[PDB]
């Protein structure tokens, strides 16, 4: 499923995203525009073997099980393929475990390099939240 901004955003609210670890709606937002374009289907491999998926771009390497990443842990107890759904349920339980893990939104390499200290509340402008 491809969201649009406003649906994305009421979507996130809906599970508990909102201020999150102290992370405002719209940093998840803007996490979600530049990791995936808000495409629940999005894959990326990495140069490790490992590949991301889904809206929030969540690695094999340590965060879900997809039979090809060797030595890899499954910390979000999850088949990567789960992260793909139009049902994003399971993106947002895992990333919130990423978030706690003590570099809170610096685990995502986009949110630290197009999001972080810019004017995130743009994201969810105009919405009916
Ligand atoms: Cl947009
Ligand atoms: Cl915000
Ligand atoms: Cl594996
Ligand atoms: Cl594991
Ligand atoms: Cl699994
Ligand atoms: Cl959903
Ligand atoms: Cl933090
Ligand atoms: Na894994």
């Amino acid at each position: 499923k491809v969201f649009g901004r406003c649906e994305l955003a009421a979507a996130m609210k809906r599970h508990g995203l909102d201020n999150y670890r102290g992370y405002s709606l719209g940093n998840w937002v803007c996490a979600a525009k530049f990791e995936s374009n808000f495409n629940t289907q999005a894959t990326n491999r990495n140069t490790d073997g490992s590949t991301d998926y889904g809206i929030l771009q969540i690695n094999s390497r340590w965060w879900c099980n997809d039979g090809r990443t060797p030595g890899s842990r499954n910390l979000c107890n999850i088949p990567c393929s789960a992260l793909l759904s139009s049902d994003i349920t399971a993106s947002v339980n895992c990333a919130k475990k990423i978030v706690s893990d003590g570099n809170g939104m610096n685990a995502w390499v986009a949110w630290r390099n197009r999001c972080k200290g810019t004017d995130v509340q743009a994201w969810i402008r105009g919405c009916r939240l």
